[PDB]
């Protein structure tokens, strides 16, 4: 499924996304439209190392779930890469929360970094009612 900016900041915040370990809406939405788009079956498969990334947040395979052919690779959402492939993103979500309970928090995501740090977000949430 490809959401449409507002109906995926409201969806993100019935998940309990707003403020999650600090990191605001704003930031979450500019997330996932820099990473896919707002697309819950992108995919973009990583040739120098093997390993894919998947779905709205672009979760990568060596590390958060298992696609069964990422060498060396773990699964720390616990997750088949293929539950962040649903047009229900709550799977997705649980895993993003995973993701940034480590050290890094938000900064996991490089895209985040290029597009989103120290840059004016608020027009991500602005009219959706959040």
């Amino acid at each position: 499924a490809v959401f449409e900016r507002c109906e995926l900041a409201r969806t993100l915040k019935r998940l309990g996304m707003d403020g999650y370990r600090g990191i605001s809406l704003a930031n979450w939405m500019c997330l996932a439209k820099w990473e896919s788009g707002y697309n819950t079956r992108a995919t973009n498969y990583n040739a120098g190392d093997r390993s894919t990334d998947y779905g709205i947040f672009q979760i990568n395979s060596r590390y958060w779930c298992n696609d069964g052919k990422t060498p060396g690779a773990v699964n720390a959402c616990h997750l088949s890469c293929s539950a962040l492939l649903q047009d229900n993103i709550a799977d997705a979500v649980a895993c993003a929360k995973r993701v940034v309970r480590d050290p890094q928090g938000i900064r996991a995501w490089v895209a985040w970094r290029n597009r989103c740090q120290n840059r004016d977000v608020r027009q991500y949430v602005q009219g959706c009612g959040v």
